[PDB]
């Protein structure tokens, strides 16, 4: 956390603070604590709305991660309970949907998805993924040709090849879902503001609070800072959820949830 | 909560004897600092309350669509095939297996006793034998509805109908997981517990120059209302949680259960 | 009976007002900042609470009004879809308007034994009071309906599937009413601001009488009538089903609906 | 608005304020600004939440017309695409779709929807529909009718019927959503508490404020009234949003649009 | 950001508050924090719900916007899962799905969509959208013609039909969701009432100051102006998603991204 700094950079300021309190009058400058009272309320209410919007997008990350794992586990269920016998096809069709949970994620995190792939399926499919300028859909368009080569040799209906091309279309949202919060984010305008508020802000308080607390100052100050910059801080780890840090989506760890799942339901 | 209180009352006896020695050192508290303090974390409580009362919401949302899903699936099993009761009873038995195992992985409980009511011990062997018994359940489920539709019982219409029930739970099962595995917030959540509680602790000390020997009741007061509002979300953001309510999803595992017997004659006694 | 509280809140006025004198020869005193302080947090609290109670109550009213549009277009697509089948257009219909009663009285915890007979044959109403869930058994009966004119080939499967869906339609509200039945908001939230904004209201003539005098009942009574009316509100809204003036008036929806239902099958009340 | 009214009143109880304050003392009253902070505090959360409640509900009634010319459209392509011959019934359908428009506006605003309807329909159609006491809700069962009429004709199988039924329930919900908005309001009791609340406040404000600002009141005072004054009239005017108010919903505009685009995807 | 001024502009404010402090005995001038701090609250707290709701209005644009890739992503899928040889509707419906996108954007810009159409799509299919008062619906209806006599040519069943007449709904909600949020603006009143209690409630600020903060009044004003000033301006920026302001939706980009995706290798797929 380097949210120390500041905090030592505000001792350090609230030091300062009751030194050069003597020469307050001598310039004719005063600090109470009023004015910052409206000030800090109003930085409040905006970084309370503000947490609101970082957290919604966190949370809608980890909702469309979820949705992967639902989606794909009823498609694999769906192709057991139809075609039980045609396990050849469990098993490509399978291959295709753990490729396209571990290619969405070296996706957003910028990785190479040329291993898992190999791993995965023969070099004749990776060659025609990697080749496409967006790999995760065209994934999802050779699982769809699965699908459909078993409705044209009959072995599935129109009605049940329906069934299982919605649950493409779900992957599908899911894709469409985390590439739209990869480049949107939260608006840059939001935080600068809130930034530049917040550091003036806490820089500010001991010179405030000064008059009213002498040498307490550098204990409330720092008290009512990390409180602020707890707050502020919040925000910036929820902001980058497909990230590799600690407080980031456990990507890897979803999509060997995902690869464990989907060989549990099929006997592998 | 109530030691915290005590805690308080404690440090507004100790303000009261010790705000002596303050002037000889020179040390200050105004009310008004802590007046600013105290409504910022009231507005980041209020907000953080919000988030966790729309995690307790959802989780009974995602456990209504149990009990609705289940509810519809067997209707149609007999509006569509009234005289399959043979299929009925084993289905509705995933069905209440399903629920009961839900609760146990949510809550972390061994759930052998309530599967070995239900099934038969081949498949209880099978689903304590998978990483994934919940799922597991709805895959064993989907194979009831498959046979029927192989034996020319379901068309491809009927079987789609109840293979979307089976797909309304699913999306439940996914949708606790997720909330279990939650929190959202990385237990930066602890620094805001902390914080109200030094907030609590300071605060005697910055109201005893105004009010004196009637500092620790309205300290005590502000430090309930603060407490209570910051222990009210801890509940709520853990609705599957290691320290909550147990009431309602055991009652909705039984409400379920005694639904399905209700649906399927085996309710009320011949 | 808040007036109560606010007649209440005029005495503990009154009583700061003649205590006053011996404040100093006590040891007391009260500012107005500490309580400032605990009345915006308690403002902010019942802020978000009033928020969440409200939706609640729109969501209930949302659930209802489900109930109507379903009705109607199950009766639309089976008049569309069978247009001869004018028994069967009756006897769901009659389950239809039985479902919505019989959810007034589940939810009003009340019995619905009266309307039953009204609408359907003894031997159903035996089958339906025998049910832990009687509106689900209702729906399951609306269900053979369908089911058995699907058995006739009456109904294909896809048109039966149709008709089908609005019957899930029912099933999401029941189990919608059911969940906004058994959950209240959390207890401990309206524990909390009932007792905290109580004794706030009761408290803060003695820390205002300092500065406002014999002017503390008129202020203490506007802050108490402020906070007082925002709490109650949201306990009114948070039991939505409840017999209270601001609740949703069921019975009078319940006839909406069987009047609709009436109006789209050629009969007259 | 009649707020200039109120406004004026309260400079008027300003005056009375500072002409008044003398005999202050003499009467044992006295107004301290810091109880009205806290009392204006607390209005002001629930006036922000309330108005949240009021804009929410003006955005409802908004999207649920916005579905009407969605679900239309669509259902207009639909008979187009699969019925690309039939426009005898093109035309009949169009007309009913359009009467369900407009009979819903003119339920909505409680006025007569004859000329509408007998410019649209068929008098013999009019006189059938204006016999029920639910208008809206006849004109959707005999839009049904015509879709039903196709399927038994053999025109429509029972899967594109169902295609084209569904847009039929898209369009029952947003008869349902409307008249569920028109009947249950936003509680009365909203209303009640925050304007005696707000107006007693504003009234009572100068009484505590003339102490500190003295002849400086008046402008002050006002100035906080017409904040809350302004932020609690928005409310009113967005919680009636299918009201004949500039600031409601355009419903006649809205109307004419889908008429215009029904007869521009039918060559008319 | 025209505030610059503004901000220029309350500085000016308070040096004159500085030097007319003397004066405010002989004019009969009184001005303290606390009314000020009442009226700043309240503003702060109608301008966080303000920024909400703009906000919010940003958020379902985005989300409309996203919906026009998935969807279209899908039915070209489809109709290769499906028609895997029909690559002549292929092209026909990829060229009507990206003129769809463009035609979308300058509607809400209130562009001329002609050369984009005529970029894309054959002359006569250009002026049947041009002399059509709603283009962009006029596109989707030639969509759904090819999706129509593909399924007249026996090519496409009434059940695969379905599936992707159910993509072209899904283009429509979007289309009529942001023609909603086209034609419906946030109310003008909050842009009116806001604006001015804003700006006057931040020039009259220094003047209230003065009193405690003497020669600190520049300072903390501008400070509090600029906080006030930048949240209210961002509002007004969000509240017109398919404006052209810097934190408007890139409504360009996007459309070149769906049009790289359709036409990702040619139209070539495996
Ligand atoms: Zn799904
Ligand atoms: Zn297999
Ligand atoms: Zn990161
Ligand atoms: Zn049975
Ligand atoms: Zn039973
Ligand atoms: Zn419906
Ligand atoms: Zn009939
Ligand atoms: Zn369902
Ligand atoms: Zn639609
Ligand atoms: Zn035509
Ligand atoms: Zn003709
Ligand atoms: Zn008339
Ligand atoms: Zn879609
Ligand atoms: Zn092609
Ligand atoms: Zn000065």
């Amino acid at each position: 956390s380097k949210i120390i700094f500041r905090l030592l950079l505000n001792v350090l300021m609230s030091i300062i603070a009751i030194i050069s309190y003597q020469w307050y009058e001598q310039l004719g400058i005063h600090l109470t604590v009023a004015p910052f009272s409206l000030l800090g309320i109003a930085i409040a209410i905006f970084l309370g709305f503000r947490n609101s919007a970082s957290y919604s997008r966190f949370v809608e990350a980890r909702n469309l991660w979820g949705t992967v794992l639902i989606a794909e586990r009823t498609l694999v269920r769906q192709l057991r309970n139809i075609l039980p016998a045609e396990h050849d096809a469990h098993r490509r069709i399978v291959s295709y949907l753990v490729a396209f949970s571990w290619s969405l994620k070296h996706q957003l995190r910028k990785t190479d998805p040329t291993a898992d792939l190999r791993r995965l399926l023969p070099e004749e499919r990776v060659t025609e993924i990697l080749a496409s300028s967006m790999p995760t859909n065209r994934i999802l368009l050779l699982a769809g040709n699965e699908i459909g080569q078993l409705r044209e040799a009959g072995k599935l209906s129109d009605i049940t090849y329906g069934l299982m091309d919605n649950k493409l279309d779900e992957l599908a949202h899911v894709l469409g879902g985390c590439e739209r919060l990869a480049t949107t984010p939260v608006p840059f305008a939001y935080t600068l503001i809130l930034q530049r508020t917040v550091y003036l802000f806490c820089t500010l308080l001991p010179f405030a609070l000064v008059g009213d607390l002498h040498y307490m100052t550098p204990f409330v100050s720092v008290f009512i800072s990390y409180t602020f910059l707890s707050w502020d801080s919040l925000a910036e780890e929820l902001e980058d959820p497909f990230g590799t840090a600690a407080n980031d989506l456990p990507l890897n760890a979803m999509c060997n949830t995902i690869e464990r799942n989907l060989l549990d339901m099929t006997g592998q």
